[PDB]
């Protein structure tokens, strides 16, 4: 069991000293420790569950990461280094530069408030231009959500806000890396249909229409509006539900997909099979709404990221925004000089 071996203060591989854990995912854990044979440098490790998904998807990120962090070894493009493996009594242990805060930690610790557009802006950018570097080298991450941005430095300063009553933190760098390699996925792999259940997934991916690149755009589009306003507009792990949110967000899904998918059971004459008037139904329907009217200013900054964002959450991944567009849209134009 990982709990015998994760604690604070166990030794790992005769060096990794464990401080405290950073987080927790389906694979197992992430903890901090101090590494007594690089000088007490503090460090990530991730320690996988002994289970033959999480070991087969941690052998995989390893590659991944060898190849990421060879062709980017100043990391310009912002992937997580990864420093070793090995294995501790059965355990796959991964060790990481050590970051802050995932961005998903950093809105529950500050109350649940949304990050600052002009925050918002520049990790919007970052994202864009690391996932891009990914699409470059014929990978796609399919894991995107904020538990998978991290903050370089989470440090912050800290004021009573009048306007919203309570007190508000501050980033002080907002400079962000992308983790968690263990579902991504190169261009020549076979891209399972079988993909398990997101608030981030794509509708191509729902519908087992087939996923590459895309999905990822979709997905970004998802966390930027969860970095608007601080919660997310898909909370559900029910597909049909899921399906249903979307088409109140962002209207009815194309013909040509509901008739392509193998997943029947989601539809009835090719329109989603829904009761709006079931208790969930009515919950779908007060919950969700257009997809602008989710802003919170009419602002031409705010009309920009929503352009992007209506963009990335285009329903055909044919013809979603690529990465190498989105960095050209103008809601970054005040990021260049
Ligand atoms: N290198 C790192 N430095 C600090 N924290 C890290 C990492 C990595 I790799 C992951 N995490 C934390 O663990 C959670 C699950 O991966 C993430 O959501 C995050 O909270």
């Amino acid at each position: 069991s990982m709990h015998l071996i994760c604690q604070s203060g166990d030794v790992l591989s005769a060096r990794y000293e464990i401080v405290d854990t950073l987080g927790e995912g389906a694979f197992g854990k992430v903890v901090e420790c101090i590494d007594h044979k690089a000088g007490g440098r503090h460090v990530a490790v991730k320690i996988v569950k002994n289970v033959d998904r999480y070991c087969e998807a941690a052998r995989s990120e390893i590659q991944v990461l060898e190849h990421l962090n060879t062709t980017d070894p100043n990391s310009t493009f912002r992937c997580v280094q990864m420093l070793e493996w090995f294995e501790h009594h059965g355990h796959i242990c991964i060790v990481f530069e050590l970051l802050g805060l995932s961005t998903y930690d950093f809105i529950k610790e500050n109350g649940f408030l949304p990050f600052r557009l002009d925050h918002i802006r520049k990790m919007a950018y970052q994202i864009c231009k690391s996932v891009n570097f990914l699409h470059s080298n014929k990978l796609t991450h399919t894991d995107l959500k904020p538990e998978n941005i991290l903050f370089v430095q989470s440090d912050y300063t800290e004021a009573y806000n009048p306007k919203i009553k309570r007190d508000e933190r501050t980033l002080i760098n907002p400079d962000i890396k992308v983790v968690d390699f263990g579902s991504a996925t190169y261009d020549d792999e076979h891209h399972s249909t079988l993909v398990s259940t997101r608030h981030y997934r794509a509708p191509e991916v729902i519908l087992a229409l087939g996923w590459s690149q895309p999905c990822d755009v979709w997905s970004i589009g998802c966390i930027l509006i969860e970095y608007y306003l601080g919660f997310t507009v898909f909370p559900t792990h029910d597909s049909k539900e899921h399906l249903a949110m979307m088409e109140r967000i962002l209207g009815p899904l194309p013909k040509h997909m509901i008739q392509k998918t193998r997943k029947r059971k989601y539809f009835h004459h090719d329109r989603l099979d829904w009761d709006e008037h079931s208790s969930a139904g009515r919950y779908v329907s007060r919950a969700c709404k257009p997809l602008k009217e989710f802003m919170l200013s009419q602002d031409v900054e705010h009309e920009r990221l929503f352009d992007l964002i209506q963009k990335m959450l285009e329903y055909d991944p044919a013809k979603r925004i690529t990465l190498r567009e989105a960095l050209k849209h103008p809601f970054f134009d005040l990021l260049k000089k």
